Order: structure tokens, then sequence, then C-alpha cells
């Protein structure tokens, strides 16, 4: 009964555009609003076909209808004959991929921060699932997860390399789908390692996973230093099971994770974040 | 063209309710969601149809003003047994507590105070630049909640200090004015740079109303506002122009944001987190 219309931001109110990152889904730039006096990110894509506009609008309204504390907050759409793009909050620290694999800038990443990030990811995906109707991500990657000033998760890219996160039952030309990806991410988050490093052709990855093989679980990929190691390992291995029905919903995962995050003090999170900024500063 | 329906949260999905604080605008409790697995705050009642209509008005105003510094509403609980607004849980409470709880919060680094002022101005300016412009007309340190990282979140669109004189007799038809809000902001800025109660010496609020209608404002001196305050002169000019006897002399929030940006720009990004962690540590162990 209570509807809210996504504001249409005029293009000429967006100053200081700068290419932030290009990718398959389009190009993302940074800008600042003339009236709101705040920084924002803009995702855009020749003239515009009607299908392209329809897909961009689908994505924008999906962001608008799934507003949650850990879902990328959309601010408005810029829809003009000259330009068309989605406006959202600017996430300075970029994607989780950079955080994980930029060991020069990010030498250490305290376990409290890693687990808080995992928890917020699960929370975002679970809220998307608990919508009506249930909203399916169908494409979770360490590149979709953006991190704000305090390294809090913000998920993006919900609507219609990238093979690491695909369940085996999709090779043959669902809710469980998403959890699979999540499991993988957890692995890639506790190890800071590329899944299937030794494999050079992605079809090798597809073959190994279709044979029921997953990334290595050993002493090197996951050190014993990792907190709550055994629970995380059980969660991961059951979360990427060959059979979809055996994979748990995100609510079971949240119930399993909450006591894990509960062992970290509130201040240790900020300590890890500020230590990360300091190691990156020096 | 893009509509978004506020989810209707069932009452039975709110577990572990606890009276957090009662007040004029109603009572706010804390609770936890069964499916979303997150903590939330719930504003509830003490029901006529007029009350329900007003609650729906508040809910739709919060939902239509979704902004980074506006209290994020999650859903509405509309059942015959209960009716309430559900929003994000702001653990550290309101700005008033931060300012005047010197036991838990002995020191408050200037970077964080300026971040809070900046975010307040940003939220109010966003409210003004809407279509149509939405007026707060009741800004106080109790409306400003503080999230996990002490980021400002405005809500709710001895409490007269933040009301301009032309609003005491509410000329609603005549002077439901834009400048009103800026007045409030000025006062808060003072109370944020001094950590002191405006009109401390006055004990009767009607005396405060008379004095303010007489063109009197809080004192600006060496004690209320020490010279230690960063950018002291610029902030003092902002305050004095924000509570001018004449409403038209008070600037829009866009002018204030344009003046504040260069001030916030002088603090490095890490100093904010350092001040916040210092606040969290001083509040602990006490
Ligand atoms: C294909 C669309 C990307 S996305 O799939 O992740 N989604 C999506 C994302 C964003 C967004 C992105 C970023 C960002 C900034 C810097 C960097 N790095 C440093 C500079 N060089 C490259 C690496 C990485 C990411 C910040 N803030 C945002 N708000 C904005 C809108 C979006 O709309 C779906
Ligand atoms: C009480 C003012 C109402 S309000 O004017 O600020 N508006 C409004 C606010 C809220 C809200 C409030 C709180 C909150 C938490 C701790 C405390 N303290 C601790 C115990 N001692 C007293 C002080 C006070 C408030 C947290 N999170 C929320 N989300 C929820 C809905 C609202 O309705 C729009």
């Amino acid at each position: 009964a209570i509807c809210s219309a996504l504001p249409t931001i005029p293009y000429h109110k967006l100053a200081d555009l700068r290419y932030l990152s290009r990718g398959a889904s389009g190009t993302v730039s940074s800008a600042r609003h003339a009236d709101w006096r705040v920084q924002v990110a803009v995702k855009h894509l020749t003239p515009l076909l009607d299908s392209e506009r329809k897909d961009v609008l689908r994505e924008a309204e999906i962001l608008h209808k799934a507003r949650f504390s850990y879902i990328l907050p959309i601010l408005g759409i810029c829809n003009e004959p000259e330009f068309l793009g989605i406006v959202t909050e600017y996430m300075p620290n970029g994607s989780l991929n950079e955080l994980l694999h930029r060991k020069t800038e990010y030498p250490d990443v305290a376990w409290p921060l890693r687990f808080r990030i995992l928890h917020e990811i699960a929370l975002g995906v679970n809220y998307l699932h608990n919508m009506t109707p249930p909203l399916l991500h169908h494409d979770l990657k360490t590149q979709n997860i953006l991190l704000d000033n305090e390294f809090h998760v913000k998920i993006a890219d919900f609507g219609l390399g990238t093979i690491i996160y695909m369940p085996p039952e999709n090779y043959e030309p669902s809710i469980k789908h998403d959890i699979y990806s999540y499991a993988v991410i957890t692995w890639e988050v506790l190890s800071r390692k590329q899944p299937f490093e030794d494999v050079t052709n992605p079809l090798q990855i597809m073959y190994s996973v279709s044979q029921g093989h997953r990334p290595v679980i050993n002493e090197e990929s996951l050190p014993y230093d990792i907190p709550h190691r055994a629970r995380m390992i059980s969660l991961i291995e059951s979360g990427w099971a060959q059979n979809p029905d055996e994979r748990p919903s995100f609510l079971k995962c949240l119930i399993e994770l909450e006591p894990v995050l509960r062992t970290f003090e509130e201040i240790t999170f900020l300590e890890a974040v500020i230590q990360l900024k300091k190691t990156k500063l020096q």
C-alpha cells in the first residue's frame, strides 16, 4: 500500500565523472551530485536499443525493490536520450576480489573482518531469498561484493573466471544454486587463494567439479590458525555438495555463523579495519 | 515508473522485544528478525483509525526519503494486534547521549563531531532538495541516531531550543517555512562544539521562548566555545547566521554544505576511524 518512486536524476547534476572500472555488465564511473553534495557511483553501458534500456531498468528496479542494509543502495536512475545509467552509493574500497588478492596493499586481513564480511554476505543473500517472491542472485562472485568506508558488505548485480562459482548441475545445457557460490567464496575468503590454481583451462574446472571435486582442503590452503576451522569446513563442504538438495538454505548458515561471529569483540572489528588502512598507508 | 512496496513484517517475526526508550513520539523497542537474522528497532503505540493513518503517513515518508543519512526503514508491521514501524537498530543511540554522557564519553575528537555535523547537514539538504521539498521542522539531538560507526541517521519527520521564534505560534498556513530547519541545525552545531546545554542558566522554558523571541541566542564566548575549537571563526559565523532574528537571513543547507566540504576535507580518512575507536574504548571499561 506504501509505494516509493525511484528518483530520476538529471544527467547535468552529475559532475566529475571518472572511469572507475569496466566490465561485462558495463562501465562504472565516479561522480558527485550538484545539489546533494555527495559522491556517487554510476553504472552505464552507441544509441540505446529499447532492450538495453529495458534490461538496465530491470536492474535498477531490482536494486530499488531489494533495499536492505547489506544490499547496494540505489539512489536514482539517470534516464535521458543522451545518457542512461544507474546511480548508487560510492563504495570506495571496491570489490572483495581486490581486498583478497592485493597482498601488497592489503598484507594482513584479520580474521574478525573476514568473518564479519562472510556474515554480511550471507545476510544479504538471505534477505534476497526471503523476499516475496524470493529473489535469486544466480551470480555471486567476490567481484559483486563491494565494501564501504568501514568494509561492510554491499551486494550488487542480482538480475539477469566466472565458472569457479557455478554448481555442477548447471553444466547440463534454484535457491540452492546461490549457497553453492557462497561456499566457494568462504573458501576463497579463508585461504586468500585462487580456487583451482593449478588448472589452466576452465573446462578442467568444469570437469573436476562435475566429477564431484572441489578446491583443496589441506594445511596450506587453510591454516590451522583459522578460528572455528572445523565448523567452517563442514559448512563449506556441505554447502557445495554435488546434490543440490543437500546444500543448506542461508538461514541454516546464518544460524551456524552467528555464534562464530559472537566470539569476536566489537572493537576488534574496528581494530582490524584501521590496521588494514594503516598497513595499506605504509 | 519504478515503484517499491514496503514489506509488511509480521508481528510474530519480531523476537526478544525490550523497551528501549519511551517518549512523546511513542516508544521504541529493540527486537530481532526470525528470517532476516538481524537486529532492528521498532517504534510502536501506547488504536483509533486516525492513529493508524498517521503511522502510515510516517512510514511512507520514511520510505519515500530513503537516503544514506536518513533512518533506513525495513518494513511495516500491520496486524490487528499490533502496528509499528521497523527500522535499522542504531546501537549507539542519539547524538544527545554522545554529547551529554561525559562519563562514558569523556573525549569526542573534533573529526567525529565535524563528520556528524556534515552528515546531518547532508541529510537535511537531501530532504530539502526532494520533490516536493520535505521539511523536518523538528530537528533535535534525539532525532539524530548514531549507527555502529557513529554515522548520522535522521528520523522522525525542553525541546523548544531548536525551534525558531516564528514557529511558536504555528502560522502553519502562513509560515510553514523552509528556513525553520536551518535554525535548528545552528543550535545543534553550537551544542556540538560546546557540549553544553543551550540556555543553561534559564530554568523555565517560557523564559527561554521570550528571550529567543527577543533576539537572544546562546552565548558565544571563551568558555562555551573554546578557542581550541578547529575552524572556530567559520563555525561561529555559520551558527550566528543560522539563528538570525530574521528568517530570510538564514542560509539554505546547500550553502552550508558548500562551506563545510572544505572543512571536512582537512581531516584525513583514518582520523575519523581513530576518533570512533577512541570513543568506543573510552566508553568501555567504566
Ligand atoms: C558492472 C558493474 C560493477 S558491479 O557488478 O559490481 N555492480 C555495481 C557496482 C558499483 C560500484 C563499483 C565500485 C568500484 C570502485 C573501484 C574499484 N576498483 C578500483 C579502480 N579500478 C578498478 C577496481 C572497483 C569497484 C565502487 N562503487 C560502486 N557503487 C556501482 C553500481 C553497480 O551496479 C550494478
Ligand atoms: C527514542 C527516539 C525516537 S526517534 O525520534 O529518534 N525516531 C525513531 C528512532 C528509532 C531508533 C531508536 C534507537 C535508540 C537506541 C537507544 C537509545 N538510548 C538507549 C537507552 N536509553 C535511552 C537512549 C535511544 C534510541 C535505535 N534505533 C532506532 N531505529 C526507531 C524508530 C523511530 O521512529 C522514526
